[PDB]
């Protein structure tokens, strides 16, 4: 039931770019886009959660052509206008420097992306991946944690359970649950998506919560910048509580080294009630509540 490679790196689908607009606003860190692609003339279809690979033009340092990377979709399977003819990215532009060249680096596919103009061609492979899938139970509990670009599945799961558009195009999916998100970047001018995930819980305030964990503008009771694992300390108990519940899901995405402080956190929670956290997470893992996707 679930779409899965419908377009092969060897032979994949010729999208074109309808839009790309900035995410990041002025005085934040950075550059994340969000691009939207034509799928019409093609047959990808694809559900919340999924992936799909973008194969960048050029070859690498050693002649070979550039290979696939993969992106989280940003958009619910009818795609941004509810429409089933478009599917979108949250890019981040990669950047470093002296570690692996002689200073700033910038990576391949995100900077092809991140500066990819309106009317372009790109090869799109996929969709893949069932790790990060929503539940179809409409009063499930869903449990986001989620960092920069991690934010990406989320949105999906968000849009399609609170829009207007979405709950009208979906009968068979009113979200009645609760959800939690919980996202970290840097700075306020970070906070991808923050007009429509406020606007969501602003008229969802009974089934949505928004915390946010800024970095620079925020400090945690120890004096640190403020980071996704301090909220999940912070409100350890109360989510481990959450989760007891047979039907909570939990959703983790973004940058790896994100899940050592969240388990710290969950796991001194359940402690207390005789439950060793990293058993009871293979449980979760194994039932299929327990989602994981850094990169
Ligand atoms: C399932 C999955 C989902 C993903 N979803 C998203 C998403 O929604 N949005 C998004 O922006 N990205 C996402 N990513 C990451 C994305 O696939 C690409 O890895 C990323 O965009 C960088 O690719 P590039 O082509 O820009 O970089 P490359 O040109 O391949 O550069 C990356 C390479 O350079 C090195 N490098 C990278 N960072 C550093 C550093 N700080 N210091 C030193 N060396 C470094 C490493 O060798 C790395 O392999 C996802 C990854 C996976 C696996």
């Amino acid at each position: 039931d679930v779409p899965v490679n419908l377009y092969r790196p060897n032979a994949p689908f010729i999208g074109k770019v309808i839009s790309n607009e900035p995410l990041v606003k002025e005085g934040g860190i950075g550059i994340v886009q969000h691009i939207k692609f034509d799928l019409t003339g093609g047959n990808l279809k694809y559900i919340e959660g999924q992936s799909i690979g973008i194969i960048p033009p050029g070859v690498d340092k050693n002649g070979k052509p550039e290979k696939l990377r993969l992106y989280s979709i940003a958009s619910t399977r009818h795609g941004d206008d509810v429409d089933d003819k478009t599917i979108s990215l949250c890019v981040r532009q990669l950047e470093y420097k002296h570690p692996e060249s002689g200073e700033t680096v910038y990576g391949v596919c995100s900077t092809y992306l991140t500066h990819i103009e309106p009317g372009s061609e790109v090869k799109i492979t996929g969709p893949v991946g069932k790790e990060m899938l929503l539940p179809d139970d409409p009063e499930a509990n869903v449990i986001m944690l989620a960092g920069g670009t991690g934010i990406t599945p989320m949105r999906t799961y968000l849009w399609r359970m609170f829009k207007d558009a979405e709950r009208a195009a979906n009968p068979e999916y009113q979200f009645k649950g609760f959800s939690w998100l919980v996202f970290g970047v840097p700075t306020t001018p970070n906070i991808l998506y923050k007009e429509e995930l406020e606007e969501i819980q602003q008229k969802y305030p009974d089934n949505f919560r928004l915390t946010y964990a800024i970095s620079r503008e925020q400090k945690n009771p120890q004096g640190g910048r403020m980071y996704i694992q301090d909220r999940v300390a912070e409100h350890a108990d109360q989510l481990w509580q959450l989760i007891k519940n047979q039907k909570t899901h939990t959703y983790i995405c973004g940058l790896r080294g994100m899940e050592e402080g969240i388990d710290a956190a969950l796991s001194a929670a359940a402690a207390k009630e005789g439950v060793t956290w990293s058993d009871y997470q293979k449980d979760l893992k194994k039932a299929g509540r327990w989602h994981v996707e850094t990169y």
